[PDB]
């Protein structure tokens, strides 16, 4: 698929390093704020294609977003912040 | 307000994958079979509607059909496939 070489054309990039990387821990893709990756990384290789087309192609490839995990006695999730795992590598 | 979260509910659901989801190149909200999509999926997040009415209300929300392409030598155009794009 073309998706797959572009993809990783972009995670595998370290230029795109502040928009989307492998997390430091566990084996996943973090997009720390899904606003600026969309600003500054989607479309520089998806030309017109949005958040949610990109999060469904990822779903298609096997990869989906992590359980929230929720903060403090607020039980707070950035919403912006994004993280990725295959089900193939749990 | 309750059509959008109604509208989102449906479309951002992955369940509803065949009938209706994002488009796989653009920013569009596709219906690849519509009188599948009002059986299917229309009837149970909207009981007691139908297209006509489904898509004047996406309408009024900023929603519109796509343009059609006519393809090939038949310069054909498939009534039952609908993409909707936002005014922006």
């Amino acid at each position: 698929p073309a998706f797959v070489n572009k993809l990783w054309s972009m995670v595998n990039d370290k230029s795109n390093e502040k928009f989307i990387h492998w997390s430091t821990s566990g084996e996943s893709i973090v997009v720390p704020n899904r606003e600026r990756f969309v600003q500054e990384v989607l479309k520089k290789y998806f030309k017109h294609s949005n958040f949610a087309s990109f999060v469904r192609q990822l779903n298609m490839y096997g990869w989906h977003k992590v359980q929230d995990v929720k903060s403090g006695s607020m039980l707070s999730n950035n919403d912006s912040r994004w993280e990725f795992e295959n089900e193939r590598h749990a």
